[PDB]
């Protein structure tokens, strides 16, 4: 036809942990429809950013669906995932659009769907077809699965580790559709699953990502490849496919097998190079101690940003018994304690244990807490990482014992950000060492401020495979000691 052509959008971020218990409901996402889903990706900087501001600027109308987005935790409440899925399908049927430009994350998890990506594309394609072109740009992260290779036309994801290119994924998934327009068919797919799970050092800037990513970069700069991607698969997921995917396209006839073979034989080969050796609470806590500068401690074991709950005392029981008078500050899932606290208000002394009634690996912390403050912990995000971005951890109880600070809250903890501790009026510049529930993504955002480190804890994100019971995504390298080799699945051969 002779209109001008229409991009259908939208946004799900959300990533999972098969051993978090904790159900990831309705009232831990923000939606948006209609129009403000475009409004909110013109003024952001995330890959739906990077897919509306492109294909706008290239000439095309995009078309809202919806994004939703919840913090990383256990698997998505059935219905409420049903009902992200359903207001899709309907945005598919009721618009007018010429392909599909969406930013998911790859890992999102629902209670009893595994792949929930390769659902949804399966969804819509019900709804649009299997002619018209599905564009995805995804986290790193994804668990990536051969019917999402199947569903989609094109699939990129960020390149870096912490995500710093997360704009640049989303133009990049849109410039690549743009860039297929006038095919007479689609790219073709290889896809190849490499049977490890990393356990750290996967950063991409030094270690053996390096490498790998120079090797990508250069297979990427040839002309005779459409793109390809790297996924450091999420590892507290129990699902079949699992490890690391390398994913190359061509036209057909180029280089996509070579590159996929190289990159899973590098990844392999680095297999056991995921490994590192964190700092112990123990020896962060007495450079807390003798420093000037602020510690940020990143809590390794219990990341909300690695889909774990962040109710583990465990940095604030061993500044209590190992270093007294040490000034630190925790941020603790606690609903109940938040509830206890309420009632007993402001100013009241409670003995009470707080945390620890989720993850099996830490013991809750028994106390008498004194109620200094409750408070909602909501604020912005300075960032750099979601800079801007609000975030609301619920109702709040700031709890004091010898000099522990102990922020429980209602809901997840996602605390990777200075603006946290300000903003329940715990300051920064009053303690000698605060908790951020993250590895990689809390550093940039602490850097100025203090000395980050992360510590050797346990929990239910510690980069300790044989202490989850994976059960369908066995066999997988550390637990089971697997002879692969190079064995590619080939989609849209021509
Ligand atoms: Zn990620």
């Amino acid at each position: 036809g002779m209109a001008q052509r229409s991009i259908l959008v939208g946004q799900i971020w959300h990533e999972g942990h098969s051993f978090n218990p904790i159900l990831t409901r309705e009232k831990d996402f923000l939606f948006l429809r209609g129009e403000a889903v475009l409004e909110e990706a013109r003024a952001s900087s995330t890959a739906l950013s990077g897919i509306v501001k492109t294909a706008e600027a290239l000439g095309y109308r995009c078309v809202p669906s919806i994004s939703a987005r919840a913090r990383p935790g256990g698997a998505i409440e059935q219905k409420v995932f049903d009902n992200i899925v359903d207001e899709f399908v309907q945005a598919a049927r009721m618009q007018d659009f010429d392909a599909i430009c969406l930013d998911l994350h790859g890992a999102t998890l629902a209670e009893h769907t595994l792949d929930t990506e390769g659902y949804l594309l399966s969804r819509l394609r019900e709804v649009v077809g299997n002619d018209i072109m599905i564009s995805l740009a995804l986290d790193l992260h994804a668990y990536l699965t051969p019917q999402m290779v199947e569903q989609a036309t094109i699939i990129t994801s960020f390149r870096t580790t912490p995500h710093a290119d997360i704009e640049e994924t989303g133009v990049r998934a849109m410039t690549l559709l743009d860039s297929l327009s006038n095919e007479t068919r689609p790219p073709r797919a290889i896809y190849s699953l490499i049977p490890f799970l990393t356990r750290g050092n996967d950063e991409t800037w030094s270690g053996p990502l390096a490498e790998i990513g120079a090797a990508a970069d250069r297979w990427r700069a040839r002309s005779d490849v459409v793109d390809l991607s790297i996924f450091n698969v999420h590892p507290f997921l129990d699902v079949p496919g699992y490890g690391q995917v390398v994913l190359a396209y061509d036209n057909g006839s180029g280089a996509a097998i070579d590159a996929c073979r190289d990159l899973s034989d590098m990844l392999w080969k680095a297999r056991d190079e995921f490994q590192e050796q964190l700092m112990s609470v123990d020896k962060a806590l007495e450079i807390a101690r003798t420093s000037r500068q602020l510690l940020a401690l990143g809590d390794q074991g219990d990341r909300v940003m690695g889909a774990g709950p962040g109710d583990s005392p465990e940095i604030a029981r061993v500044a209590l018994e190992h270093f007294p008078g040490l000034k630190v500050a925790v941020p603790v899932y606690d609903p109940q304690a938040v509830r206890t606290a309420r009632e007993a208000g402001e100013n009241a002394t409670v003995r009470m244990a707080v945390g620890g009634a989720f993850t099996h690996s830490v013991a809750p912390l028994e106390r008498d807490w004194t109620v200094r403050k409750l408070c909602r912990a909501r604020f912005t995000n300075i960032g750099p990482y979601m800079a801007g971005t609000e975030a609301d951890f619920g109702d709040a109880a700031v709890l004091t014992c010898d000099a522990v600070t102990v922020i429980v809250t209602t809901m997840a903890p996602n605390v990777h950000d200075p603006a946290f501790y300000e903003a329940v009026g715990v300051p920064l510049a009053s303690q000698q060492a605060v908790v951020a529930r993250a590895a990689n993504h809390y550093k940039l955002s602490f850097a100025d401020i203090a000395r980050t480190i992360t510590v050797d804890t346990p929990g239910l994100t510690a980069f300790k495979p044989h202490q989850f019971p994976f059960t369908q995504a066995r066999p997988f390298y550390p637990l089971d000691i697997v002879q692969w080799s190079f064995a590619p699945l080939e989609c849209n051969k021509v």
